[PDB]
């Protein structure tokens, strides 16, 4: 378990990360995280390693791209004084090219979003004990889909960026791909982006998995 | 794992179960599951074991007692024609004693409960696949507090019954005995029984881990 | 125009047609037709031929598969005593072997698709003027897509009894087809199935086109 | 087609413009135009030319007179930079003297009308490819009816201005005029100016047929 | 005043007359009455007629027609046992003429308007003490509009009963008539049918010179 | 008829005066009066004398004394420039005096009262046409009845005030007193101060018949 | 202390007894007792008598005269077999008289009261162990107001039926003529029916008295 | 009784002492002073002492602990000018301590406590007739339980400083302790913090009897 006792973890993004949590503070045991994978992350927390007092904030917000992200970061993530910064972004950034693809000032552009979200990290780098990237997703098994091709391209950004920065990294598109071999998108989610319970099961395991959780400790 | 490709999975409680399952069917949309143990359990073994193919169906009801349930256990488990039941009921037998003692008929007694409970697995076993018992809890450490005491008398009693009728068995109690090491009950749930997300997870935790479930698959 | 003064044209369907139509009636106010391709039918019909006296029924069900219009076809459809029915049907037949492919009773087949709509329709065809068979559609452009692939099944069976039964024909997917040259799905609808305006205007324009409507009155 | 690939139309007016639109930016495919004339239009501008990329915003106010035009025009035209701009206004600038005949700082008199609709077209002109003036209407056949007679007085002004500025005209009242030779006013509006679907469906290709839109295109 | 002491007045129509009665009972609290010309008129007479001791009960449906009334006519007026019966329908009756004009079944034409009112008429007018015969109106002074030449017609058939029955009559036209020598529709009401306070002041006000009301009692 | 044409009549007081109505303008023939006295003085009015054009605002607050009149003077009364002013104020002066016997800052005495309503009277009287006073009222017959006994000193005041500074003048108890050798309070308010449809007939009636409404004009 | 461990107090009434209790059941949540002086009642005793084991049950009835408690006495009295019956009735039995003095369908004159009273409590006193009857009450002090004149007669048969039947008996009237020395009605209800919580504290007080609590046990 | 005719008694708190009351005044006998304990003993003050004339103000607030006091002290108290101050505070300063082990800024130490607490009297004390100190509490018996062992010592810190600065003090533990020798917690509170109707008048005789209050008074 890369994360210590008595530290804080920050997590922000967009309306997969936020899922309705409570704004401004999202921090709190009984709805204050929303009701995704961050709430689930804390629960698995809690209920395997409850002697870690780990403080947990939700700072989610629904439609954000990463530019929106970089016009919060002080208020929302360096005051805050995380331990542990996790940043799931990219898919508004991506899916306004595809459903708005004649508001252009909606799209964030790749070199656009890779600046950005270098500049993120390396502001933040010194600040903490740790970041972990995850990539965007979408919930599309073909990989020559447009959207799906060009989510992937900014998630082998993150990845880039994770390795260069020496962050922690989740391939959430990687971990979704896996259980599309077996499942069309609409039975996890109609839009292939805002999934069910078990996507945001799918999303939790990840993170978790990547930070060195057990799910029975063998210490 | 105890549950297998094509298997229908029933679950029926009370609220702890319920948790706002659609009503009457429980099952078939995204949210149909209710938001606590029945819908992470459908979740990570969707995320997990997405193969499997498992229909799963939450027949919980907010407030019953075992003798709500053997009044609609026809309509509600036997017409189902589940291949697994899961059971999770008592709490409310004995926190009516509790919370109005002194309306007696809300009571189901020990000898009630035993009877009933029993009837209802005997019954049920030839009808289906197979039959998991959970036995209820309280969310308080101290063994000698009065309902914790009695909760614990009734746990007792379905541990004998699916040792009796080779039902698995999942002590719901000990799950969160393990947890109350290091939290005072009202971290996890101020009334002692509706909790938390944590409280959730670890009774899906529990669950999981006495169906055979693996967090990372060896094979 | 196909369609004649005083003639009663009954549409029925799905959530597509239905669009909030106003229940059991589905006529008679302003708003009772839903806000869809439905009314925007009426309107332009009356715009344009304001003299031509038709009344027109919204019969749309929100879910509807075509076993289910089977079920209330007496109720909703024959006893209307319609000049013309419009029928677009198909698409929750489809979609629910993809979006609960383990809950297979709410999936209706090929054969029981095509068994059910053929029978259907030879029954209504003496008692009517005229039927409307419209495709289902899926707003996807990749035919292999598996969805796509299976609705496009779908609509071959439509067109096919269009063709034995000398009914009119609508492909409403080739319509969605050609503006799927220029737009990614989530221009016109985040889940491929329920689009804005524009593709309720596509599928107006679609049935207009079949039935001989001229946006400028040559005569 | 008048509007050529990448530019921005922006409509203004009263609610019939208005018709729920989002507040106060106007602009987006799933509600944000609103519900009536300026949705159709966009909706077939769409369906029929997507490949045009233009965009569209509505600025329209429920309740507004021309001199309500004046006072946001800076802000809710200008400073857009629209190429083309829609106005269609007069009705309540007319409706009040009828509705209200004593509270006259309600009314606006025709010189007033006039002038001011003339001093929006000349401040705007010099900063757009090209403006579409549409006349008011009034959904009534009787052209000696007081607000009919009143109203078509505003609407030859309007034509007036079209003239000798070289912009687009829609005469809205003509497009009615046809319909009711048919219908009695209650069948599109009770209030005789609030109409139906079909009454903006009028407006609508009205307003398509000025610019140059085809149904079935030639090319 | 044709009203006496101790007598049961029974009032009936469509929405002018119901305005929010209090359904089923139409009596008994503060508001059960409604806000319209009947509760106008029960507060003038409680005002200067105090002593009179009237009982009034409001038995007015919004939408009805005459056929509407006989089908409820028994449960609503005979077994009631009034005294008095004051009916106020033809509105809708002619309205749907109009609105609706294509859907025929909702229309009520003139044999069948004269027919059914006739004998609901002839049927109560030995079982109360009086009846009051009310004509339908439109608040539209120019007598060749056609639904205002209709309504006037259904208005000579009202009179006509009432003088063939020895009925009470009020010609609530020719009070709408005299107002709308000075006002435009508009003012009294947009839809030319449901007025404000003024419109039905001009109601109760007509009700009451018809059965002897005196503003300042003589004696 | 004291008013005449195109003049500008404005109510102040308190609930009984208010009515539900629109804040803070107070001005509109379709609800903008609220639903009592006020509203039914306009309406007959209208009815009876639509040419004359009347103006009429509506400035009751609920819950007002005339210390709260006083404070909002200049801007409810002054600003508004209005030709007739009607005042109706001292039932929360004199209730709270019952109602919240020791919270005393809530309580206005008589003789700050006079003085303070003699204060708005003279600041108004060289700046309007007229004025008119209304007594406040308590719907309660024994004129020894504590409150009652009270209110009346009040009445007395405010005319004695009318008598001195040439104001129109209603006696609001007067009318009530009357009614009341008939009905028992609770047949017109529970309360004793917020009258039924019938309360605020009483006292719009009494309101016209000092500015010389007539019913049926002689002329 | 009259009432003993072990017992069911069941309480019936009007309004002033309902104070929104629970339907149907009146018992058995935190809340189902209603929020006047039931609660407080049942507060109180378990408050200074927590191992008395009192059941309570709260049938009380908004709008009830004793001619409704009759309807309804076999279902909500003897068929819940309980060992006290509470009895508060007569208010809405006189108020009707008074508020709606001319539908006398709607009153219940003294005969029926004493009659139906009577033969209630008949019926009932041998299959209880006990019944307290409570007079009802109207916050007036003046006795010869009207309708506190006709309360105080109802109470007397109140009186005079429980002396008959050894019955305990509450004045309630007394119980409130003794604040009335000091407060004006206003200042417990408004309109003389419908308490404060001081009010039903007075109610509690009356009834705890009669029945023989102390506020603090001597024993 | 302690309190005199006319003085100003205050409540200040948390959501025990709140119970909804109106905010900011927390003043009034209808609803204002919200539905607990500190409105039950307003309520028996005036049931029988309805001659003293004492004022009440409500300003509890939900959350609140002794630091969130201090930080509203002089606008919701010294400014008010109370002559008696009533303080429970305390209960929120430990649940922190047990609910969110882990966030503690919320949480309010013994020693932090008493400081703060005193630093209250000690302002307070030189402006007022009288203080009553009341002890929080919970609502278990066990001793031992970990929070109620830590209330038990924030109750002792309340008694010292009552003893040393002559303040009246009430023992809201020692009153629930006897309830509890009975019940058991749930019968109470589900959550041990937050009572029933029973649980409000436990705490309000608790007060009354401290302040001197008489059931029935011997004068
Ligand atoms: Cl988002
Ligand atoms: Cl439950
Ligand atoms: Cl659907
Ligand atoms: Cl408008
Ligand atoms: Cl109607
Ligand atoms: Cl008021
Ligand atoms: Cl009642
Ligand atoms: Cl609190």
């Amino acid at each position: 378990m890369k994360i210590g006792s008595g530290e804080k973890l920050l997590f922000i993004g967009d309306s997969i990360t936020d899922c309705g949590r409570a704004r401004p503070e999202g921090e709190g045991s009984f709805g204050a995280l929303g009701t995704g994978y961050v709430a689930y992350v804390v629960g698995l927390l809690q209920a395997v390693y409850p002697e870690l007092g780990i403080r947990v904030v939700n700072k989610g917000i629904s439609g954000n791209t990463v530019r929106d992200l970089k016009a919060r970061w002080e208020e929302d993530v360096i005051a805050q004084k995380p331990d542990w910064v996790s940043i799931m972004i990219g898919i508004n950034d991506v899916w306004r090219q595809y459903d708005l693809p004649f508001m252009k000032e909606k799209h964030v552009y790749l070199d656009e979003y890779e600046a950005t979200l270098r500049s993120l990290v390396l502001e933040t780098k010194p600040l903490v004990k740790g970041i972990i990237l995850m990539t965007p997703f979408y919930i599309e098994g073909n990989e020559q889909d447009p959207m799906r091709r060009t989510m992937d391209q900014y998630g082998r950004v993150v990845k880039q960026i994770a390795e260069e920065t020496n962050s922690l990294f989740v391939d959430t598109q990687a971990a979704f791909n896996e259980v599309l071999k077996t499942l069309y998108p609409a039975a996890l989610a109609w839009d292939r982006v805002a999934p069910s319970v078990a996507g945001h099961m799918i999303l939790a395991r990840a993170f978790l998995r990547e930070i060195g959780f057990e799910w029975v400790r063998s210490r």
